[PDB]
């Protein structure tokens, strides 16, 4: 199955994002082929640098909701309390 | 610029989606170039057919927030009153 | 019926909120009797002043989804394009 | 601090809600005095009974984001894997 995974940072938790970004990126690495599209949501302005990140979006291939939840739970970002909003949706290409 | 566009149907409004899906697809058609990813969110169970659709997701290229809002507003789905939730985010590939 | 009405400002649009706050409050005034709970969402830190506003939340009584949706469309804040996210939910007290 | 806590059930998990509702409510009971508003989101139609529930909304007083997140995590509904979406927002009465 495919899932949308949409997560928005707590307001001014930017530092938590920057401090944990490398670990989060390393966490995604072994899952690459299962991750079809992924990248950070961005804030005010037109900047696309690290300081403009406000959250994470991914489309994830997984065999169950249990798998997705467990993937979310063990994200370094999740363990560090970075997120204020998390939305997960079963999904398909159109 | 890249934008996440997330919309969820009002609960109970599947038929509104069904009756208007063709018009919705026709509206998206000229924009194929600008749309990097597209598809519906899906509901309960494991089915991936039309009657499982519960919403719409796009990643789209646009020059402004104005352009994105205009695109959202002119969707046949919008005027049809289909959506109870709309989320737009500026976004980039990781 | 009762509805949750949840709206988040577009990042960087604080100025649009300031410019339209008066008209927005004017718009809510006649409908004061239908609004059970109302207030702005807040951003980073612990401040609770105008400059801390990041969005709008309401619990409102309406006779139908059409009434709620129209109430949302006619908001000065809507017509000014302040919001990046809007979520409406049918709801009841516990 | 006041927080909006918005949580939507995974599609088709109504029976998980029904089976655990009592344990969820007993969880909320000791914290009654910190909760200003609470009740479930409702789905399609106009029914307002148990089978209509689709999520949980709360406005709650807490001393920190970490307290809110710990509150949420220890909810019997959380541990049952009921929720697909969770949104938390710092907030104030207008």
């Amino acid at each position: 199955m495919l899932f949308l995974i949409y997560r928005k940072d707590r307001p001014g938790s930017l530092q938590v994002r920057i401090d944990n970004y490398a670990a989060h990126l390393a966490y995604l690495e072994p899952l690459k082929a299962k991750i079809q599209v992924g990248g950070p949501t961005l804030g005010a302005g037109t900047g696309t640098d690290d300081k403009d990140m406000t959250g994470s979006f991914l489309i994830m291939e997984a065999e169950s909701w249990d798998e997705v939840h467990s993937f979310v739970e063990n994200d370094p970002f999740t363990k560090a309390g970075l997120f204020a909003a998390t939305i997960v949706e079963r999904w398909k290409h159109g």
